[PDB]
């Protein structure tokens, strides 16, 4: 890899290594007044488009572009299929900017062929809290790959973020770029074993017959934490306290306001699931996971893999293993086929006992214009959608 684009950016070179005493921008003393006011140039016949994610039709356009052209697994069997309602939630968090939801249309067809987005968040990296943009949903149509459109989308969003006097960003990708601050493998816990085998995701052998595989992943339909229930509006303060305190141990986490807790955690069917255990009107334990189905490509029987992805989980009245067991059960009660988690926070400690299998790859965490020491994923305390 030459990384001809990335090496022009304020990010580490492949060989850069910083000790814990270093925790600062690559480029400081930036000036809003100096930021370019002109949009980056696109190739002839393409135009910028400002997407209105609150408009059902504009939102449907983004949904279509992602459904057809977003992230596939390494074998091109599954493609992420974020729902339209999920994209509304993900992009309209507190203080979002409509001008950070950027499309590219092909003028002659009037169709969206590219997208990139950011939302603002306070990010604590090695105990320093910085206002950052969280970048997500970069996508170029399959038919226009390897034409250098992605650097155009990246430079244009950078410019729009810089106009708001924001100079750092956080992003994640499965691909290796200069240069990860942390790298987390993903693990999967089978729920609907038979389906996962039939679609090729899971395997049998002469020892592990179909019936034996089903038995292995069987779970008791009783919670360890009996009062675990869907989160309600009244629980916002308590979730804010519980989670906000928990996250301070990590090397990388978002500093959530109360308004951010209500947005990111209050339940929305088929989008975000949060459960809480209330004692004495105080929230003592919480479970959360989001819904990210994948379209199954080329399977006669099934079109969709329903997948729950571990989000934020905190226990003070049980063991972490007991809490994540309940999280798997609650995913099962909600019709999910598989429960997915990264080896961030305390997650790795429960993978063997709760019968997770190692996946085929990892998610890399990145910062833009920030130099600092890298760290094991157990010290990562943030999950991006
Ligand atoms: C202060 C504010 C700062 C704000 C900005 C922060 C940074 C935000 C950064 C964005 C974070 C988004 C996070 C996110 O959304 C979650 S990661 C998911 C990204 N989306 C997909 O994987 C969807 C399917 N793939 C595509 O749509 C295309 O393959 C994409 C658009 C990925 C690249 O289109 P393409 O047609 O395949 O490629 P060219 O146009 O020819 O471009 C080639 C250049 O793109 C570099 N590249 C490829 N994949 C990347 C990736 N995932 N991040 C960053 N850079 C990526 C690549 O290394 C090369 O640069 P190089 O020559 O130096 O190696
Ligand atoms: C994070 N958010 C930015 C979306 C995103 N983009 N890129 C990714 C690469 C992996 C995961 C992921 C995260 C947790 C997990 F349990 C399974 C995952 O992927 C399986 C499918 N796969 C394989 C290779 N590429 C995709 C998410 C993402
Ligand atoms: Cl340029
Ligand atoms: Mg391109």
């Amino acid at each position: 890899m030459d990384y001809k684009f990335w090496y022009t950016q304020p990010v580490p070179k492949i060989n850069d290594e910083f000790n814990e005493s270093v925790n600062e921008p690559f480029i400081s003393d930036n000036k809003v007044e100096d930021v370019r006011k002109d949009e980056y140039k696109l190739p002839p016949g393409y135009s910028w488009y400002v997407c209105d994610v609150k408009d059902e039709k504009d939102r449907s356009e983004i949904y279509t572009l992602l459904t057809d052209n977003y992230v596939e697994d390494d074998d091109n069997i599954f493609r992420f299929n974020y729902s339209a309602e999920f994209l509304l939630w993900a992009l309209t968090s507190p203080n979002y900017l409509k001008t950070w939801h950027i499309g590219v249309k092909y003028d002659a067809s009037n169709k969206l062929i590219g997208f990139i987005s950011a939302i603002p968040t306070d990010i604590c990296i090695h105990k320093r809290t910085i206002k950052m943009a969280e970048v997500n949903f970069l996508c170029v149509h399959k038919t226009l790959r390897s034409k250098r459109l992605a650097p155009v989308l990246i430079k244009e969003i950078t410019r729009r973020i810089n106009l708001e006097n924001i100079w750092q960003a956080i992003y994640t990708a499965g691909v290796y770029l200069p240069k990860p601050v942390s790298d987390a493998r993903y693990y999967h816990r089978s729920i609907n074993v038979k389906k996962l085998i039939e679609i090729g995701f899971s395997s049998l052998n002469s020892r592990l017959t179909m019936s034996r595989a089903i038995k292995l992943y069987r779970v008791e339909d009783t919670l360890n934490i009996k009062n675990m229930r869907l989160m309600k509006k009244k629980d916002v303060e308590g979730v804010h306290k519980l989670l906000g305190s928990y996250l301070e141990q990590f090397n990388l986490y978002a500093v959530f306001t109360k308004e951010e807790i209500a947005h990111w955690f209050l339940p929305i069917e088929n989008v975000i699931y949060t459960y809480v255990n209330e004692e004495n009107g105080k929230i003592k334990d919480m479970i959360s996971f989001y819904s990210l189905p994948s379209q199954i490509l080329g399977n006669d029987k099934y079109s969709t893999l329903n997948a729950a992805y571990s989000f934020y989980n905190v226990t003070t009245t049980a063991t972490f293993k007991q809490l994540m067991q309940d999280a798997i059960l609650l995913a099962k009660r909600n019709n999910f086929d598989v429960f997915n988690a990264l080896e961030v926070m305390q997650n790795k400690s429960v993978f063997e006992d709760l019968k997770f299998g190692e996946g085929d790859g990892s998610l890399k965490y990145y910062l833009y214009n920030w130099k600092c020491a890298s760290f094991a994923p157990a010290h990562v305390g943030i999950v991006l959608l």
